[PDB]
């Protein structure tokens, strides 16, 4: 069976402790430990206890795991160890951070079991427990007959009771010695060893495939056994805890009392009546306290307490070497551990109350006053503690007293009634075999150490608190409340702090463990809530180290999941019990049912790399249990048919004891039983009291039951479904969701007798879908005639009285109970059958093995052998067909071979441009309202958090499930368009119609498996199409480059310029409306919203930032050759025209983008190797505007570096144009006014500015139009002068040029520019030199008070900042901390220093780096907004329109460059910053990650206030948001 491997995915972070939760996984499943998303870029060792395979297992002993990189490279993203776990255990693992405990973890494995000779494996799943007591099996030759019973009622598990030797109480559970058989199983004639028993187990588990589990007993013990004959360091005594002094004082002072009492007394003074429903109680209450409150001698102690205190005041004198040490002022004066050091000889500090009071000086009278004092502090010390100690009697007093009157009152209790010495009305709390103290020699004993040493005590539970809690702890006070119930014979043991205490009897009784370990397979917990933890765990340990396979099975009744789960975790728990007794009505059993484990019907498939999740432990769905009434006598004799068949159809577990076998009409009681079982007869036997065949009328009942149960378990049956309409209605209907078989039981009204509570004969009528096929179960219970029951004294019988008649494989049309009433269809693929019941008898079930439609099973297996062609996660499932369809063949790896971008980004979710344009009714959510209008992303967000919870029942699911229109409409969306995507369409409705013949309306789980299918195989196509960077770098990479591909998209309108006839590789559509074939370029924008729909999805330096990254990461060459020659053939007098509306539309507003075109492409021809033989190539300018209107491309040809030539040129000359057919008569916010036409080219100084006090040529756009909030006349903050980047753009540039001119390239250099008459032939390098000398000289301002040749001085803010905009302007355009500079140096960090820059780049990132980026101002600045909100109108005039939108606010796309120019840095400063500039790094990426995963868009936010506001008002994705964290990941 080669089954899929399992890969689990764990996440650790220290936020928080994991200790409670669910950690369970079996051999086969692998778990890996992975970093986490906020421990990257930190180092960590992982620590396990899981011993190498082959060795013993330590526990102890701690290994450290290697960390291996798939990628071979430094990233901590993709960063696990293997695990592969082959044992069962409690193994734990822990993480530490470089020297200090974070935190850690437990695992749990499931164990195995081996049924026959074969060792097959046994699921958890078909198991019927079955329990058995070794005093009700007789005598040890008589045992075939048991285990015959047994095996032919149908069970495959039974619990074997331990032999050993028993005290005189003759009770379960006291074993005396645990070394030999038990005298009792045994004939002077043969005795049988531990060999005899453990051979008849080995045989008995061979021959007949039955496992045994025994029982291990560790918190009690017999009062009277050889164990202890001369070491009482067994059993805790009064020499171990000698404080509880008075507490055994007082129950050996209540023992006589009571004894004295019954003797007959305390009978001529009074003695109370029999209780009745009168004020009997209030006066039996009296007569208890009248006497119980003269017993107790607290005045006696405190008064002897009191006079040794003064005594030893007394005894002590005033010592002139006296030391004082300075105690602390805020310490009280407190007494605590007073019964921990024994009278006569007790020591205490005095110090503290010599620090509490400080005398006035040496004087007797100080001395006097000092001690008096301190003598009305101890009084009134004593006095407060003496009342705060009376409540707690009175309460422990008040709780005895309601707890006697409880017993002695009892309705289900023993009822004993009068009072005797065998029977007392209150047990001993201790044994005290010697003689009571009568006079005087208590003194005696309580000094002597060697008589106390040999003095008993017993164990007992209070229902009224946590028992996890240790009792050896000293100054127990659980004892003092008088509530411990303990029996007449147990006796507590004490095993110490450490084990070394007591060597010897640790090693006795682990060889006592280990023996009965090897002698019975399994091994059950009783009580092990009370027991301590350490002595329990290390018997675990020594039965697994001995027992490579063991099974576990413990109950516990705390409520609460939590420490059920904590236990599991910790001590390893495989296996619970759960009682059924806690159902009263049909209501809360069908609750029990539900939610004891299952999962309802209908649910998608997990994938197989899913992150791990907490698991549910496995239960017990018991049926009755040997410490509780039975529900034979409290409820009707005919429920024991429902309950069985209900805990059969459970979909946890089942089992039954010995007492629901026969209906006897008694309780058994474990104390008090001295009656044998009843030998096996196969027939040919009156069956009276003794001599029962082999099924009469329970037997053959129980084992159909059986039968059923194992076959459901074999059969792998998970689903569950519960429905409730009337009182007695319950049924069970699982679901396989492999062959698509579910079978539906009907019970009947049990709870209330027919005869004893009258019922009505009709009832109503039930409609079960489908088409019964054949009825697996029929039960029938009828009266017959037979002798009365007679109690009998040797045995136990059942009643006679009632039998039932069972019934197999019978057709619907011969049974000759029920009839089919008729057929009801409701629905065109509906099919419903009617059933009329007419002799259908209450407390007889049914079984319906209902069948699918005949047209279903074909539809479902080419279905699921549709779903398995394409991952081999589908085990099986593979039906043959008859023809299919020979022409599709490979619908999915034909379309794998060819592939384009434009076809892949048309139809990838439809999020807002085909309802913008087109509009199709999208329904969102109707429920509510619209959220969610396409997107595959916005439900499985939805999905990925409630898959690990399995939360079936959120709206989203309810509406997906009420209609299939969604289905229809992304169909009819899909065959809009023609070719592929045609194909594609007609390929999902023929899935769809294929699919459409399918019941019970699961359509959305198999959409949900398509949907996954064809995302995958989308995903691959796209990374085989793809460069060979994406595969070596880790998921954050290749998930960054899908969301950049999937930003583009194509509009019906195009927006791009068209190209010109000579490009090659030009896509070309012809148009649904005008039926014309027109260009279908792809045009890059931020995000896809209202604002921007085609004529405005172009722009200018940010959409070619954005290009410039995708077509530079994803390596479309062709893509950017074609932008470039679109870009140089629409370019005008050497500007970039910022806005194209495909005709004569153009607002040449603004002289920048130019610099950023000339690095864009000469690192575009830098980048791509052997790129000589494009600069040649020849260009057609296809937009000329110089004078006229632009007349058609393909007039001429001329390479573009004449056109660079010329744009230079006139750069350089400078443009002097006017009426650029800019704003003829439109004008909202931008003045046209004056004279701004272009600015710049200054003289002998080597650098250009720009701007005017009414012009803006930056892209800074934001201003309100409120009449409050008018401030026009400048439009937004203009940086007139040099942009800092420019300058850095600009030399660059010439560098570059002169590196190319240095080897014959582009031979340029001479320049023939002419002016005032005359020509000046000055080259680049003189300009480069002039400029370089300009950036070394002017800014290079110091902190230092030097460089006196400067100007104002006083103007600028602060030292060490940088000037934004170099110039003659206003004082608050320059003076402001902004990340503009990190370009400059960026694009050439020659210019600026290794030294300096550093500096100022340490000085300005100091406040500023936020949780996702660097503010926008320096926080200390009076004018920072962190909070930006467009639409608030407040009076703040920084707050009024959107002020604030550089003033706090942090963008995205500053970020990356101040990182990759740190790292730059450090590279060449030393190796010492590196490491923390690499940490710094991947917590960026570890942050933006963070973020990115709850992302509804899959896009970068651009509002990231401050604490991280939610609903954006502007767009949630950009496209030049992307392009620099993807250099920054190319980077490192």
């Amino acid at each position: 069976m080669g089954h899929s491997k399992q890969i689990r995915i764990l996440l650790l972070n220290e936020m928080e402790k994991l200790e409670k939760t669910l950690f369970r996984l079996e051999q086969g499943y692998e778990l890996q430990f992975r970093l986490g998303p906020t421990l990257q870029g930190k180092a960590v060792t992982v620590y396990t206890n899981y011993p190498f395979p082959g060795e013993t297992f330590n526990r102890e002993k701690f290994r450290s795991l290697d960390w291996e990189n798939p990628t071979e490279r430094e990233d901590d993203s993709d960063k696990y160890c293997k695990l592969n776990l082959q044992q069962s255990g409690s193994f734990q693992y822990y993480f530490l951070q470089g020297n200090e405990k974070s935190g850690g973890g437990y695992i749990v494995v499931d164990p195995i079991l081996r049924v026959g000779a074969d060792n097959h494996v046994l699921p958890l799943d078909c198991v019927t427990l079955q329990t058995f007591l070794a005093k009700c099996l007789g005598p040890f030759d008589e045992w075939e007959s048991r285990l015959r019973v047994a095996k032919e009622s149908g069970y495959n598990m039974i619990h074997f009771t331990p032999l050993q030797t028993l005290g005189l109480s003759r009770s379960c559970y006291s074993l005396a010695n645990q070394l030999e058989l038990n005298p009792d199983f045994s004939r002077p004639n043969r005795k049988y060893t531990w060999n005899d028993v453990g051979q008849l187990v080995e045989k008995l588990k061979k021959e007949w495939n039955v496992i045994c589990i025994t029982d291990v007993v560790y918190n009690h013990t017999a009062a009277n056994s050889k164990w202890i004959q001369e070491h009482p360091e067994c059993a805790y005594n009064l020499v171990n805890s000698p404080h509880l002094k008075p507490a055994w004082v007082l129950d050996r002072a209540l023992w006589r009392f009571s004894c004295d009492v019954a003797e007959g007394k305390y009978k001529e003074k009074g003695i109370p009546a029999l209780i009745e429903n009168d004020h009997h109680m209030n006066s039996i209450r009296k007569i208890i306290w009248e006497d119980i409150f003269p017993k107790l001698k607290l005045w006696e102690f405190f008064q002897v307490d009191v006079n040794k205190a003064v005594e030893q005041f007394r005894r002590l004198l005033t010592q002139e070497n006296r030391r004082v040490t300075k105690s602390d002022p805020n310490q009280h004066l407190t007494i605590i551990q007073d019964p921990e050091y024994r009278r006569f000889g007790c020591t205490v500090d005095m110090n503290i109350a010599l620090t509490t009071f400080i005398p006035h000086d040496k004087g007797p009278a100080a001395i006097e006053e000092c001690c008096n004092w301190f003598h009305k502090r101890m009084e009134e010390l004593n006095s407060e503690k003496h009342r705060l100690i009376n409540y707690h009697q009175e309460q422990a007093v008040n709780c005895l007293l309601g707890n006697v009157f409880y017993e002695r009152l009892a309705g289900h209790g023993p009822k004993l009634g009068p009072v005797t010495r065998k029977h007392p009305l209150v047990t001993r709390y201790f044994t005290f075999p010697f003689e009571e103290i009568d006079f005087s020699m208590e003194e005696s004993m309580i000094h002597l150490p060697n008589k106390a040493c040999f003095l008993m005590a017993h164990n007992g539970w209070v229902m009224g608190d946590d028992p996890l809690r240790n009792f050896a702890e000293p100054g127990s006070e659980v004892y003092l409340r008088r509530e411990l119930i303990c029996w007449g014979d147990s006796v507590k043991l004490r095993y110490g702090n450490k084990p070394e205490d007591c060597p010897y009897l640790w090693a006795h009784m682990k060889k006592y463990t280990e023996i009965t370990a090897t002698y019975f397979q399994g091994v059950r917990l009783d009580n092990c809530h009370s027991t301590p933890l350490h002595v329990a765990e290390y018997m675990l340990d020594a039965a697994r180290n001995l027992q490579p396979n063991l099974y576990v099975v413990a109950e516990l009744f705390t409520g609460s999941e939590d420490l059920d789960n904590v236990f599991v975790t910790r001590l390893g728990i495989s296996s619970l019990i759960r009682e059924a007794m806690s159902a009263y009505n049909s209501h809360e059993e069908g609750r029990l049912v539900y939610r004891y484990g299952g999962e309802p019907v209908g649910s998608f498939v997990q994938p197989c790399l899913r992150p791990l999740m907490p698991a549910i432990a496995h239960a017990l769905f018991m049926d009755i249990t040997h410490d509780n009434e039975c529900p034979i006598v409290h409820r009707s004799a005919y429920d024991a048919l429902p309950s069985t068949t209900i805990v059969s159809m459970a979909c946890c577990a089942s089992g039954s004891t010995r007492g629901y076998d026969e209906l006897v009409p008694h309780q058994i009681s474990v104390v008090s039983e001295e009656r044998f079982y009843t030998k096996w007869n196969p027939e040919a036997l009156p069956s009276n009291t003794g001599e029962v065949n082999f099924q009469s009328g329970i037997i053959a009942a129980r084992c159909a039951i059986s039968k059923l149960h194992q076959e459901l378990g074999a059969k792998g049956f998970i689903q569950v479904y519960v429905d409730q309409v009337d009182e007695d209605i319950v049924a069970v209907t699982r679901h396989s969701p492999s062959i698509h078989q579910s079978v539906v039981a009907v019970s009947r009204t049990a709870f209330r007798n027919p005869k004893t509570s009258f019922y009505s004969k009709e009832v109503p009528q039930m409609c079960i879908p489908g088409k019964i096929e054949e009825v697996v179960l029929e039960a029938r219970t009828i009266e017959r005639n037979t002798k009365p029951y007679r109690k009998d004294e040797n045995s136990i019988n059942g009643t006679p009285d009632i039998t039932v008649e069972i019934r197999e494989h019978i057709q619907l049309n011969e049974s000759k109970i029920v009839k089919q009433a008729g057929v009801a269809t409701k629905g065109p693929n509906e099919y419903i059958q009617e059933i009329e019941f007419e002799n259908l008898s209450p407390g007889s079930v049914i079984i319906f093995r209902v069948s699918l439609d005949p047209h279903a099973q074909v539809a479902v297996g080419i279905l699921r052998n549709h779903l398995t062609q394409f991952s081999p996660h589908f085990k099986s499932g593979s039906l043959a067909v008859d023809n299919a369809d020979p022409i599709l063949k490979i619908p999915f790896a034909s379309l794998a071979s060819r592939l384009t971008l434009a076809e892949l980004n048309q139809i990838l979710y439809r999020c807002e441009s085909e309802e913008k344009e087109d509009g199709g009714g999208c329904y969102d959510i109707p429920n509510w309202s619209a959220l969610k209008y396409a997107g595959l992303q916005g439900l499985m967000s939805v999905l990925a958090e409630i898959r690990p919870k399995n939360d079936l029942g959120h709206p989203f699911c309810n509406n997906l499930r009420s209609g299939d229109w969604m289905i229809d409409y992304v169909s009819n969306r899909l065959i809009s368009r023609s070719g592929t995507i045609a194909e594609v369409g007609k390929w999902l409705q023929a899935m769809f119609f294929y699919l459409k013949q399918i019941p019970r309306y699961l359509i959305p789980c198999y959409f949900d498996a398509i949907l996954i299918g064809a995302y995958t195989t989308l995903l691959d196509t796209a990374w085989k199409q793809m460069s060979s960077f994406v595969q070596n770098g880790s998921t954050f990479v290749k998930h960054l480059s899908l969301g950049s591909v999937q930003l583009c998209g194509v509009g019906k309108f195009p927006s791009l310029p068209i190209l010109s006839p000579a490009l090659m590789d030009v896509p070309y559509r012809l148009n649904e409306i005008t039926k014309e074939k027109e260009q279908c370029c792809v045009s890059l924008a931020a995000g896809l919203p209202h604002f921007s729909s085609g004529i405005f999805r172009c722009w200018g330096r940010d959409t070619f930032i954005a290009l410039r990254g995708i077509l530079l990461i994803t390596g479309r060459y062709v893509e950017a050759r074609n932008i470039i020659l679109a870009f140089a053939g629409t370019l005008r007098h050497g500007l970039i025209p910022n806005l194209l509306g495909e005709g004569i539309y153009a607002r040449y507003n603004c002289r920048d983008a130019v610099w950023w075109w000339l690095q864009c492409i000469q690192d575009y021809c830098k980048m791509v190797p052997n790129g000589l033989d494009i600069l040649k190539c020849p260009v057609s300018r296809m937009y000329p505007t110089d004078d006229s209107a632009p007349l058609p491309a393909g007039t001429l040809d001329q390479p573009l570096f004449e056109v660079i030539q010329e744009a230079m040129q006139k750069h350089m000359q400078g443009i002097q144009f006017r009426e650029r057919n800019a704003g003829p008569q439109i004008d909202r916010n931008m003045k046209d006014e004056g004279f701004n036409i272009t600015a710049g080219v200054d003289e002998e100084t080597g650098f250009v500015y720009g701007g005017n006090r009414f012009n803006c040529g930056t892209w800074m756009d934001k201003m309100g139009e409120s009449d409050r909030a008018r401030n026009r006349g400048i439009p937004a903050t203009p940086r007139d002068g040099s942009a800092v980047e420019i300058v850095g753009l600009s030399k660059s540039a010439v560098r570059w040029l002169l590196e190319l001119s240095k080897k014959n390239i582009f031979p340029y250099h001479e320049v023939t520019v002419k002016r005032h008459g005359k020509a000046i032939k000055v080259s680049y390098d003189e300009w480069n030199r002039k400029i370089q000398d300009n950036f070394e000289k002017l800014f290079h301002v110091s902190e230092d008070p030097s460089d006196l040749n400067e100007k104002h001085p006083n103007l600028v803010h602060k030292r060490g900042i940088y000037k934004d905009s170099y110039g003659a302007s206003s004082p608050w355009c320059d003076y402001q901390l902004r990340p503009n500079f990190t370009i400059a140096m960026v694009v050439a960090p020659e210019l600026f220093t290794t030294e300096k820059a550093w500096k100022a780049l340490e000085i300005a990132e100091k406040k500023l780096l936020g949780p996702l980026g660097m503010k926008t101002l320096d926080p200390d600045d009076m004018v920072y907004c962190g909070i930006y909100d467009n639409a608030l109108d407040n009076d703040n005039y920084n707050l009024a329109k959107g002020f604030n939108y550089h003033q706090g606010p942090e963008w995205l796309w500053p970020i990356g460059y101040f990182l990759r120019a740190k790292l730059y840095f450090s590279r060449l400063m030393g190796p010492e910053t590196t490491a923390k500039t690499i940490v710094l790094v991947k917590n960026v990426l570890s942050r933006h990650y963070v973020h990115l995963e709850r992302s509804p868009w899959k896009g970068l936010p651009e509002l990231t206030n401050e604490n991280a506001q939610y609903c954006p008002f502007s767009c949630e994705t950009q496209a030049w948001s992307i392009a620099t964290i993807l250099e920054t990941l190319y980077d490192l």
